[PDB]
Parts: C-alpha cells; sequence; structure tokens
C-alpha cells in the first residue's frame, strides 16, 4: 500500500485502540499498525522525492518507523499481559513519534 | 574531554582489545570505550559547528554513538561470559560504525 494508505491504517487503528473494550481488540489493532508502519518505512515521502535515497533525511525518515515499531511491540507486550488500560496508554504515547516525524517530513 | 581526546581513547582501546590475553583485559578496555563514546556524543564536530543544534545531521551524529554503545555493551556481555575470542571479534565489528560516522561527519 502507498504511504497514504498505511498512514490511514495507523490513524484509524489508534482510535480503535482508544475505544477497545478488551485486550484482543487492542492486539488486533496494534498488529495491523505494526504491519502498516513497516510497509510505510519503504515509501519515499513527497517532500523527499528529490533528496538522494541514501539522504540523511531519508535515513531519519525510515528510522522514525523503527521507533514506532519498537513502541508498538511494547504495547503488544502489555496487551499480551491483559493490561488493557496501559496498553491503551502506551498506544497514545505513540503520537509523540507520529507528530515528530510529521513536522519534519509531512 | 574534547571530541579528539575521546576518539583517541576509542582508537587506542580497540588495539588493546586486539592484543588482550584475557577477558578482564577486554572488559577494562571496553568500559573505557563506552565512557568515551558517551562523552563524545555531547561534542559538536567541527564540520557541524554551523548546522543548528537540532539539525538532522546532529541527531544522526549523536545517534551514531547510541549504536556504538549498544555494540560495546554486547561485547561486554560476551567478555562477561568468558568468551574472549568473540568478544574480540565483536570489538572489530565496531569499526563498521566508526567508519560510517567518519565519512559523513569527520
Ligand atoms: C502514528 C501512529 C502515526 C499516525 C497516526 C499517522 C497519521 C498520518 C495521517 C493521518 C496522515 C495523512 C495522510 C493522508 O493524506 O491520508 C499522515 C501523513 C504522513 N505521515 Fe504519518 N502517521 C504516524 C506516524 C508517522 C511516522 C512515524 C512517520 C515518519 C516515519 C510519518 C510520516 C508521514 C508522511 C510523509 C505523511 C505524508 C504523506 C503524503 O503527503 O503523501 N507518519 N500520517
Ligand atoms: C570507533 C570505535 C571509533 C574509532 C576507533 C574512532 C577513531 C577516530 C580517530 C582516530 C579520529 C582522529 C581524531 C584526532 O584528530 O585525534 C576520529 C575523529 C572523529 N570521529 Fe571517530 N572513532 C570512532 C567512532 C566514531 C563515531 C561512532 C562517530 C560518530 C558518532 C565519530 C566521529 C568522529 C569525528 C567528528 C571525528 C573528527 C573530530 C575532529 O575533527 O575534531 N567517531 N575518530
Ligand atoms: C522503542 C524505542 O524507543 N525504540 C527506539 C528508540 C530509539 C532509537 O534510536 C531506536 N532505533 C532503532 C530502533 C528502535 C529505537
Ligand atoms: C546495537 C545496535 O545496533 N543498536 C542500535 C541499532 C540501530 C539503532 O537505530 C539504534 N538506535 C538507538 C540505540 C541503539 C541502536
Ligand atoms: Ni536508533
Amino acid at each position: 500500500a502507498d504511504l497514504e494508505d498505511n498512514m490511514e491504517t495507523l490513524n484509524d487503528n489508534l482510535k480503535v485502540i482508544e475505544k477497545a473494550d478488551n485486550a484482543a481488540q487492542v492486539k488486533d489493532a496494534l498488529t495491523k499498525m505494526r504491519a502498516a508502519a513497516l510497509d510505510a518505512q519503504k515509501a519515499t515521502p513527497p517532500k523527499l522525492e528529490d533528496k538522494s535515497p541514501d539522504s540523511p533525511e531519508m535515513w531519519d525518515f525510515r528510522h522514525g518507523f523503527d521507533i514506532l515499531v519498537c513502541q508498538i511491540d511494547d504495547a503488544l507486550k502489555l496487551a499480551n499481559e491483559g493490561k488493557v488500560k496501559e496498553a491503551q496508554a502506551a498506544a497514545e504515547q505513540l503520537k509523540t513519534t507520529c507528530n515528530a516525524c510529521h513536522q519534519k517530513y509531512r
């Protein structure tokens, strides 16, 4: 999927997590988020079509996703432990990463 | 210590590790390396005095050290396990990181 498609998946599964009643629901959402983030990692944002592929901006763009995935896996660990409330909190804390990358490259 | 001083510590403790007879020797060297890398992380290379402190180049410069420290800790884990030969091998593998950062910012 393109960058846009993946971003929507991420954005939509965040609210889904924000409404979840149980762990299984959070896990599903987070699992979908993880996949989309990895796939997004491969795209080249429109604001970096120029910059060479090995550009320092690009590496920061891709590195942004390794942080999101690490964060996402921690949320899954929590969801896996039945701690639904803090798996949700962990979910929110992801926005920090989201925003960070958005103001530099979006 | 300045960037230069720290780099020398790193460079010299690498050979020391390359000559070590035992684990304790590797650990000492690596411990000195870890400290110097962290301290180096704070300096601003001469080729980045201009670029703003929050510059994408700077963050890559500092991030370079988080990789070196992670690598260094893995070497210590190995040295801690008595595996002197592979703690040494792990040591060498560090050069990849060293070079990488050198050709971009040195
Ligand atoms: C964090 C989990 C996260 C969310 C949520 C998110 C959402 C998001 C939206 C809603 C858009 C709009 C896309 C559209 O037009 O439909 C958007 C756009 C971009 N994002 Fe994003 N995004 C999240 C995380 C990240 C991360 C960690 C990065 C950087 C590694 C990133 C980057 C981008 C870019 C580029 C765009 C613009 C895409 C385009 O203009 O085509 N996002 N994101
Ligand atoms: C890896 C373990 C590593 C070694 C070894 C190393 C050595 C090294 C030397 C020998 C110099 C010369 C410094 C001097 O003039 O005495 C040097 C210089 C720089 N380095 Fe280095 N260095 C290692 C690792 C790293 C890493 C991971 C970075 C980046 C995060 C880095 C950066 C630099 C920079 C900048 C210089 C130049 C300093 C200056 O010109 O004042 N090094 N390094
Ligand atoms: C969960 C988390 O914060 N992860 C990370 C933080 C900082 C980094 O530089 C990372 N780099 C590569 C992969 C994960 C990283
Ligand atoms: C041992 C090792 O390779 N570490 C790392 C690899 C890649 C990263 O992006 C990292 N980020 C922050 C800290 C360590 C990192
Ligand atoms: Ni990293």
